[PDB]
């Protein structure tokens, strides 16, 4: 098990029981919840960065709900489970994403 982080086995398109990888989306998101950020953030998820994209503005208007792809679902939870995880000072309620919605490429 947890090959990366918390692994399973890489299975589906992407680890199996899943859209594609490991459905995580912020949401209620403040300032700048995004690639890097959230990667290390939560610093033990194999968060991809840039499997995620904060709907924001050129300034990082940060705001609904943002795109998160974690390769597992373990990975994905420990940041499913990230409800009130903020990042500047708002309720970061983070949903199990559709991995559809997530990512942009």
């Amino acid at each position: 098990s947890n090959a990366m982080d918390w692994v399973l086995k890489h299975t589906g398109p992407n680890s199996p029981d899943t859209a594609n990888d490991g459905f995580v989306r912020l949401r209620g998101l403040p300032f700048g919840c995004s690639k890097e950020e959230i990667v290390q953030f939560f610093s033990g998820l194999e968060i991809v960065p840039n499997g995620i994209t904060l709907p924001v503005d050129f300034q990082g208007r940060s705001t609904g709900e943002a795109f998160v792809q974690f390769a597992s679902q373990e990975i994905a939870e420990k940041a499913l489970k990230k409800h009130k995880e903020r990042i500047g000072h708002r309720y970061i309620e983070i949903f199990k994403s559709s991995r559809a919605e997530v990512r942009t490429h």
